[PDB]
């Protein structure tokens, strides 16, 4: 959840918006360690069920998010319905666990290729054409994050927006992301430079991958 | 329907059929003129009917189909549940009126192609990949005809096979056609050629177009 003006400012400038519990997990293994787990159930309920109680009067908000790569868990399922349950008016997305399980409204992946199968054990990335039809499913497509634009990037963007075009369940993405994460450091002489990953003496760091 | 002997002969080799009914009214305007028509359907009902009181127990019969090129009407709705009522072990397909009507159980277009939308006004040949996506759309593609073969031709091919063997709903489709419908004429001198349309006097014609 962000700083309660943007919020303001999204309603009155006009954005929507996809408000998101705090909740990542992405160093555990499985996933879903803890989101499977009952004993953390109670410390996850109050990051979904408090930004509900808070931003559920926004118009900009159109979208709930139970968070953020925490693989898929049971907890995950319980605060789904939840959600469904208090406020009906609002679709509920989750990209964890394979970006169309049963804890989402929307199919969100993260980085699925426009025609490209990454066929991964247990978390495939399907091409997004291809996902929409798969057996059984119905769902919306909106990338959750795609066309990372991490330095000299965004190659291929064009193939995104003509099957965003001409697929009528294909309905966009967020693309990841705004702005760079890189922080002001000085030289002796106090001129400023941009600093990235282990600039602080930080370590173990993932050097540029904040940028 | 076919010569009785061919279904004997799929049934001990091994091929999968679609028996189709001989109703093919292409030259009516619009299509489905007659098929429309309450007072046609006692003739279509026949050639439906006969057809299935003579095949049905082929196993190599998997799919019957209505016939060819007739639109849409309500005679082909009226037929698609008499079969669907006295012959519960074979989807019943046809293609006319748009080739996604209540009167099939499998998307069966003509010469859609692969990435490529078609939009002609109520009939539209939509890209196959897409089609399956379409919003409500649940149903296996299997083109009646694609890959028209006609001389130098099956440029593309490789096209339509990586997208059936990519997309689970894609289960192939019916090249047109197998055989050259040429007929053997003799020179002055009695030696054999082959001849197409208007060669026997015969116009209007369509010269090569049955080859
Ligand atoms: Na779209
Ligand atoms: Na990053
Ligand atoms: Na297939
Ligand atoms: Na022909």
């Amino acid at each position: 959840p962000n700083h309660p003006l943007w919020y303001t400012l999204c309603d009155r400038y006009g954005l929507y918006v996809v408000d998101e519990a705090n909740i990542e997990t992405h160093g555990m293994v499985p996933m879903n360690r803890l989101t499977d787990d009952p004993r953390w159930l109670p410390a996850m309920s109050e990051r979904v069920t408090r930004m509900v109680q808070r931003d559920r009067n926004h118009p900009s908000v159109i979208i709930w998010s139970l968070g953020n790569e925490s693989g898929h868990g049971a907890n995950h399922d319980a605060l789904y319905r939840w959600i469904k349950s208090v406020d009906p008016s609002r679709p509920v997305q989750y990209e964890g666990g394979g970006a169309d399980t049963t804890a989402t409204d929307i199919i969100c992946p993260m980085y699925a290729r426009v025609d490209e199968d990454q066929p991964f054990p247990a978390v495939p990335k399907w091409s997004i054409k291809k996902w929409l039809s798969l057996p059984g499913e119905t769902r919306p497509l909106i990338l959750c994050e795609y066309a990372h634009a991490m330095g000299n990037s965004l190659g291929g963007f064009a193939k995104y927006w003509q099957a965003f075009r001409q697929y009528p369940r294909l309905q966009g993405g967020f693309v990841w992301d705004w702005v760079d994460q890189s922080l002001i450091k000085y030289d002796e002489n106090g001129n400023p430079w941009s600093a990235y990953g282990g600039d602080f003496g930080d370590t173990p760091n993932d050097r540029q991958f904040c940028m």
